[PDB]
């Protein structure tokens, strides 16, 4: 059998070709040349040096029971949860802010929720760490949703006036 | 239905009791009061404050396709792979050394392999970072497997002599 | 000069010995054979293979402005702050509980504060994750500080009685 | 003294204004309203909620002995070393590839070194994980520096020909 240590093989009938069957854990493919789902690397050096298959590294921000969580070759996370994003689920989705590495799911990424009347050009994204939205003149609040004390007419859509 | 948002329920016949069926993702149990496998927390505050279920945090040193990787309540990792160990797969098994957080599986934890003739009291464990074994007099090497230059008789089991 | 690339040296007068002076960043010592404070490794392979000096890895739980934060050879963290502890400031001090890796200093490690009247054998340590103290009969609360509903006399020091 | 617990203060002569002097560790400023260098947060809630000052979180890819390693308000890493980059020194500089989180400084980020004759449009950047450069027709190698077996003339600057 043209398969790694442990792998048994089978002569398929539907085309008459041999394929590996008990590929070592972490690898898959007809020759156990691919990494299994949930893993990434290049077990047989098919595309560069040999890279042992290892579990995806997505800062624990992926569903353990989902499939296709990461690119089997590069390790790029594909199914980041909790509104996280980035190559390794280490950023927040655009329009969100917080700390993707915060251990409690609720504290990872919260929506910017920028008030459209007070935010410059009605932007939907805010500072990624503080969440501060970019406010029009004399508007205040993280979401730019209220006028500064003594100013009025937020709905002017151009800042508050005295 | 006495179940969280989304969960449907079913009146079982075999005892005539209702149980939840479409528990929100991450939770499980007849009332979706437990965290699903691969997750940990306390969704309904059954044993302390409410703790949203989150994927186990085992420094990516657990098989994504195994079950029971961590304690569903505390998050303690139970099935650490690559010879890693510790509460969160952040140490190496006893008798191993290296860096459990090293990204390549081969560089995480290697066996001490202390030479029994040169190691003090025939110990099997070595320094967890350097891997240095504790050597008898005039013995050298990480594994204490050879005499210092000019000394002889390692098999004396008491160090080399001149 | 018997010193690495860049290092200049000086013939000291007080004993008449040469010593290196502009050791490359991260290293120190008369021959730049040690790693500088805040770093760990073995730049010249003086005690095993060459290990480039790198900043201590203490999960950001060390004072950036303190000295001696980690062992210059092994990297073992020595001055863990915020009540954190363990080889790499990845555990909580004994008698504390929480998540040493929690990003907010206040959420890392909190004191067990076990009530001495309700805790078994007056223990001071609690579960490292939940903080639950070990309670005597019919005593409840994380700190074991109150009787179960309908029980009395916590100060009995043996659990509450009906 | 208009200063936090522990801080003493001084009436300066050069303008006659009081300023705090023994600010609690991690904070600084005339009112201990700023986080000290090497730290980030908002101790007194001067720009949003109170955020305890904590050491910069730059994946240990910053010089412990440098100043201004991170933004005192947001925590954005400013002086990433070892060719690392990104908000938290968690990417590699452009034109580099590897794993910024690799514990050995040498394995973090290596230069793409794309061969200009074999790389498409003479690009200098390569795949961030594999380092593979984008090669012209019939050119091979990570750096696109040699022709496929049986092809010739790499210096054509358009791929090799048979």
């Amino acid at each position: 059998c043209p398969c790694p240590g442990g792998s048994s093989c089978a002569i398929v009938p539907k085309t008459k070709e041999v394929v590996c069957t008990h590929c070592p854990t972490g690898t898959a493919g007809k020759r156990c040349e691919l990494c299994d789902d949930g893993y990434f690397g290049d077990p047989l050096g098919s595309n560069g040096p040999v890279r042992l298959c290892r579990p995806c590294q997505c800062n624990d921000n992926i569903d353990p029971n989902a499939v296709g969580n990461c690119n089997r070759l590069t390790g790029e996370c594909l199914k980041c949860i909790y509104n996280t994003a980035g190559f390794y689920c280490d950023r927040c989705k655009e329009g969100f802010f917080g700390n993707p590495l915060a251990p409690n799911p609720a504290d990872k990424c919260k929506a910017c929720a920028c008030n459209p009347y007070g935010t410059v050009q009605q932007q939907s994204s805010c500072n990624p760490v503080t969440g501060q939205c970019q406010c029009l003149p004399h508007v205040s609040g993280r979401d730019c949703g209220t006028c500064d004390p003594g100013y009025y007419n937020l709905q002017s859509g151009q800042g508050c006036e005295r």
